């Protein structure tokens, strides 16, 4: 009985005037009584799209520091996140982890900062192209999935997102099956090393390619509880993607 | 080179107590002599441009290299514009030190703020381990040729000095020794630039500033204003506001 969850990271996408477009949307559209839909704005924007998405609508920021305040130019805290109206963080994205190289160290000290603040958190895993042509997959995402776990005290304030970075702009591409696949170990681990009620309860999310033409198929897999949507939580195409349990 | 007073806020401040410290700066009267730029939190620069008066600019602390693009957790110059900020903060000691920014990376990102139509407060400093290993100049020279590689209209960029070496290390920097730094840094441009642009570049200070502090370093021959840091949260940023009269 895991609530369907539909995340939209918008990434660094977006003005006021476009944003606003999107947020219009949005707001028109029916959400079903079943489904929990958040969207991570730029961090620019936070503040923007709280006031003008209806409540029904929650939102994340993209990213977070692991301290409440302090000397650290560029960043912001789970407090001002709070401060803004936002409920959610996405932590440990792919591309703050390969791109601007942030370590597993550092994520589960911002998992346990935004945690202790009363943030909830989206925290990502997932493995690479070369990761996954060496047949490593369950070794880096049970290690990226512990991390996040040790800094982990209340998992009912916790969304985890699979992100299979291996298909993901390298050539390859994930089908339903595969992402079942992951889903299930991942539901495993937790039941192996967390608690049975933790495995049950824990939403894990696909964070891989996903359009309205694929999202269906998606959604009905056993251990698939919802998306991490991509860019096309920019578009219309998102409302078919909120809608995949219909 | 017109006086130039920049206020860094860090990672510091919720709506109530920067609305509070934005009453106290929209009550200050500016001196007509004086550039005065706040750099908010990232979440903030929206809300601090709304509440603040026209006469203060608006400050991102930080930016990227592309207008839009999947980069998770970042912003561009563009939405810097659209958020009506002016100027972005880049290089910052705290960007390369704790987030690892390289030379390249903050270079590029000067290229393309200033292609976008933001002003740059870049920043530069070598630490205690290299002032102590007499290679100051080295380090800073480096830095400071990135920086210039990437710009080809320095009408729009302020560089700011900051002496890694005498935050929280048991070192403070005197004025005269802000005051050589500044000269060095002028006469590695004056022969790279212009005497225009040696002469026109505003080169401002990023050391503990106070109000004790500012009028001595203000009086500093290349000394063309200054980054606050802890200040720039209290009633104190004022004072150093008025540094010049």
């Amino acid at each position: 009985s895991r609530k369907f969850f539909v995340g939209g990271n918008w990434k660094m996408n977006g003005r006021k005037q476009s944003l606003g477009e999107l947020i219009g949307t949005l707001n028109a559209a029916k959400v079903p009584a079943d489904t929990e839909v958040v969207c991570a704005p730029p961090t620019a924007y936070i503040d923007f799209a709280r006031q003008k998405l209806d409540p029904k609508i929650a939102v994340a920021a993209q990213n977070c520091y692991k301290v409440t305040n302090g000397a650290f130019t560029g960043e912001i805290s789970p407090g001002m996140i709070k401060d803004c109206g936002a409920t959610w963080v996405v932590l440990g994205h792919s591309e703050r982890r390969h791109v601007f190289g942030e370590s597993d160290e550092l994520i589960g000290q911002k998992v346990a900062h935004a945690l202790a603040e009363g943030l909830g958190v989206i925290a990502c895993i997932g493995e690479k192209l070369d990761e996954r042509e060496a047949g490593i997959t369950e070794k880096v995402v049970f290690e990226q999935t512990k991390v996040i776990a040790d800094n982990v005290k209340d998992w009912s304030k916790v969304v985890l997102a699979y992100e299979p970075v291996w298909a993901i702009g390298t050539g390859k591409t994930a089908t339903p099956q595969q992402a079942q696949e992951v889903h299930e170990k991942l539901r495993g681990w937790l039941k192996s090393n967390v608690s049975d009620a933790v495995a049950q309860s824990t939403r894990i999310i696909y964070g891989g390619s996903v359009t309205g033409a694929t999202c269906k198929e998606l959604a009905s897999q056993p251990d698939v509880d919802g998306f991490l949507v991509g860019g096309a939580s920019l578009k219309p195409e998102f409302v078919d993607i909120i809608n995949a349990k219909q």
